[PDB]
């Protein structure tokens, strides 16, 4: 059941389609890009098809609304990469293993100027550097600390129930941290300079 | 959408359903077992029915059967582990991120074994305070494996020049695979808990 501004993708599974400039989709992940990184230079966009990792995310956004009683738990958040594990990316979507303050998950920054670091975005031998936005199932979160390898228990006298992600602050969010794959969904990359 | 021999569980999204001897299902887990672990006796077995990890593993194995050519990408193995673990792994199943290392490793991730005895041995299935040990029976998406290596912290690409295109698991040997290495949530599903002693 694959969103609809989703374009056709010839009978496969996996594309990434280019965004054109100054058209409504392309001007509002700019946007959101700009508010922090407006200094920099964007190359392109590019909107992540792919049917797998959206399915097993909807999957997991279903059952997050059903735990949480309500249909609010995704944000989206930013991501910086290096162009060497963009094409893993793409495929298989985030993964802590190849990955840590509050947490070995992965790491999504509220603002693209936090996910903009070199350390983050690491330049190719181009210059290029590489972003993602993300909807990330950021559900119930709560502080979290360094070595966390699952969120913490929400009653830990119900040890298995767990918030669902974790962040550096709890009242003004500035990261987000998830611990399960597909989680997050990778929905955009943008490719910029500095 | 689960499957249509578990107990109704009437909205809730788990339970535990203890089987009886002689019945097909309890006695074809114990033959399994007692194939190589006749000298260890079953205490209880257990149906886990979790159906949200039941849900996202059978949609990974939708698309291992997609992306596999007819390939039989699902083994039937066992894991031991100790007390403290089984509520996690029966709400949540199985995370590499919690696994141990194993003293042959082929890859940082969760283990499963061919035979029972391996997982038996006391440093997986630890005996809890009351002499009780505890072994998964776990549906496995093994899809198309190799040999595995340590270093491993997802399974290696099938050409190097290709390196997202992966293998589904490793093992330890190719031709006489007696265990496997999963990378990636949802992967396992927890089947059946053997509850066993000496
Ligand atoms: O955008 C990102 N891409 N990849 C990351 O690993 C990443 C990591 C990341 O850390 C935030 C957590 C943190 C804060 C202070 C000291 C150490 C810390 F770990 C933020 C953003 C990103």
């Amino acid at each position: 059941n694959l969103p609809e501004h989703w374009t056709d993708m010839n009978h496969q599974l996996f594309c990434m389609v280019q965004l054109e400039p100054g058209q409504s989709e392309y001007n509002t992940i700019k946007d959101k890009f700009t508010r922090t990184c407006s200094s920099y230079a964007i190359e392109k966009i590019e909107r992540i098809q792919n049917a797998f990792l959206w399915q097993s995310y909807q999957v997991k956004k279903r059952q997050m609304d059903i735990k949480n009683d309500h249909k609010n738990n995704e944000r989206l958040l930013f991501h910086g990469t290096d162009a060497d594990s963009v094409p893993y990316v793409n495929q298989h979507g985030f993964n802590r293993s190849c990955a840590v303050s509050y947490g070995k998950g992965t790491y999504f920054a509220v603002d693209a100027s936090y996910s903009a670091k070199d350390t983050y975005s690491k330049p190719d031998s181009n210059g290029r550097k590489h972003m993602y936005v993300v909807r990330v199932l950021t559900g119930v979160f709560t502080k979290g600390r360094a070595g966390l390898v699952t969120p913490p228990p929400k009653n830990p006298h119900n040890p298995t129930d767990l918030f669902d992600s974790v962040t550096n602050n709890t009242r003004s969010p500035k990261l987000f941290v998830v611990f399960f794959d597909n989680q997050a969904y990778p929905e955009y990359l943008i490719t910029f300079t500095a």
